[PDB]
């Protein structure tokens, strides 16, 4: 009666098969790693792509972890980063590369979508938030640059379901993920025949987006018990919302992994002039609650620099980097320069230098800066959505892997001024948890499981302090 589910939870730079044990009469709720496993870009025929037959090996082998230990798997859900597809023709092979989202194929295809279709129009249709990247881009660079593909193209899936059909045999449009695309109209949740027509994709390449919940179909134990393979809020940011313990309308979220995104939740979308000035995004989320959010480059950037200076010791880094002054060397993380620059330490280095700023050089100066310049971009970001929404918040949930770095947390306290409370760690493989439940008829919606993990799930305080550094120095930016 306790229920054994599986997630598989895929982030940009780490995978993981997570087994959950639930049962409603207990409120409790516990996880169990299977199988972790990295997952990064690969660098392939001068393209940056997803090595996505490993990571179906590795998905494989979790699952199978399970089945060899004699457990009752009751469901299984998969979760992924936003916006990337794999081509399919009509007998399920792939077509051309899993291109990657940092890939520069997209180059200049924003600005002449919005010079050809009209910046306000693509906003009004679709809500998204401009990012260059965005699969409405990757897909006139597909057709613009491979014209020799596209006959060959049967279906597009986006990673979570992509995985989910070579689990299942069976196809499906996952709507929370859908809406990542720039190419779903926020007042019909279908694909928008115009931002197609302009991709040069086929509406017959997709389905009709659906809402999660669904079984998409039956995976197979190898001795042959049909397993259900669910639909769950797929984009990966969704199911780490579903997951954050939200205390009602005065609350938002950071999601922060390789990723900060960082937003709040609303029954409507934000399609105004003030949201459209601010890139603000209305991502599609569980029961319709769209995700009023801003992506912020995140710790993308001390990932390359730990791999740039070789750096293995992440928490020591983080300790070292308690003890430097704040705020002297402050760069933009959403510039553009950063989203996949060959040399990041020298990039970040040249930002600082171009505003007559100190080099940060050491290792803990580089993450020092790092650091300092994404809590001045939350502190801007949650300033941007209060102002957007008309009302002010008073917690931040941080969640996500990057909840961990304790320094980060209680400057991003200290900067927006605003009581935070990290945790879960793992919220994207939580939230994709939830959903199973609640198809499972276990589970009710996403208000009653934000309260089970809230009472079950580590949650730490930091409480802003106004005499830190940092507040003395934001502070002072606001005259
Ligand atoms: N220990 C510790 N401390 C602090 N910090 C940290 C640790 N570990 C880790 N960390 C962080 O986190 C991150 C990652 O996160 P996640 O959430 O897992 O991410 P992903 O998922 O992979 O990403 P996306 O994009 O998918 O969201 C790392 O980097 C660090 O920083
Ligand atoms: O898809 C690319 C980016 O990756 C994330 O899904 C985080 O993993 C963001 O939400 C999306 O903007």
């Amino acid at each position: 009666t306790f229920r054994n589910c599986v997630a598989v939870d895929l982030g940009a730079s780490s995978g993981r098969v997570m087994l959950a044990r639930y049962e409603r009469e207990c409120r409790s709720l516990t996880l169990r790693e299977i199988h972790r496993f990295n997952n990064g870009l690969h660098s392939q025929n001068g393209y940056v792509t997803w090595d996505v037959d490993s990571l179906e090996s590795a998905i494989r082998l979790g699952l199978n972890k399970v089945c060899a230990a004699g457990i009752a798997i009751d469901s299984i859900g998969i979760d992924t980063w936003g916006v990337d597809f794999v081509l399919l023709d009509q007998q399920g092979q792939r077509v051309g590369l899993p291109v990657a989202y940092r890939d520069s194929r997209t180059n200049g295809l924003m600005a002449q979508a919005q010079q050809q279709l009209g910046k306000r129009d693509i906003y009004q249709r679709s809500g998204i938030q401009f990012l260059p990247f965005n699969t409405l881009y990757q897909l006139r660079a597909l057709t613009e640059q491979q014209p020799e593909l596209i006959p060959h193209i049967a279906h597009a899936l986006l990673m979570p379901d992509y995985f989910s059909y070579r689990l299942t045999g069976k196809m499906n449009w996952e709507y929370t993920n859908a809406t990542t695309t720039q190419l779903v109209n926020i007042n019909s949740d279908d694909w928008d025949e115009s931002l197609l027509a302009w991709s040069g994709a086929n509406k017959a390449w997709f389905g009709r987006p659906t809402h999660p919940g669904n079984v998409i179909g039956h995976w197979i134990c190898p001795q042959g018990n049909e397993i259900p393979v669910v639909a769950v809020a797929s984009h990966d940011t969704a199911s780490a919302v579903i997951a954050s313990p939200l205390n009602g309308s005065r609350a938002a979220y950071l999601s922060s992994g390789t990723w900060s995104l960082m937003g709040f939740e609303s029954q409507t979308p934000f399609t105004n002039d003030t949201a459209l000035a601010a890139n603000i995004t209305n991502e599609g989320g569980a029961e319709g609650r769209y995700r009023v959010l801003k992506n912020i480059m995140g710790l993308w950037l001390l990932q390359r620099v730990l791999q740039e200076r070789q750096i293995n010791d992440l928490p020591a880094l983080i300790a070292a980097t308690q003890a430097l002054p704040a705020c002297r060397f402050i760069i933009n993380p959403n510039d553009d320069r950063f989203i996949n620059p060959d040399e990041m330490c020298s990039e970040i280095q040249a930002a600082c230098r171009e505003m007559a700023q100190p080099i940060p050089e050491s290792d803990a100066e580089l993450a020092r800066c790092i650091f300092d310049s994404l809590a001045l971009l939350y502190a801007d970001v949650l300033h941007e959505l209060a102002q957007l929404r008309g009302e002010d918040f008073s917690q931040l949930h941080i969640v996500g892997g990057g909840c961990q770095n304790t320094l980060l947390n209680q400057l991003c306290a200290d900067a927006c001024g605003i009581r935070v409370i990290a945790g879960p760690v793992e919220a994207s493989t939580l939230g994709n948890i939830g959903i199973q439940l609640m198809t499972l008829d276990e589970l009710n919606n996403v208000d009653d499981f934000r309260q089970v993990v809230s009472t079950t799930a580590n949650l730490t305080t930091f409480t802003p302090n106004p005499d830190s550094e940092i507040a003395h120095y934001v502070a002072l930016i606001h005259s």
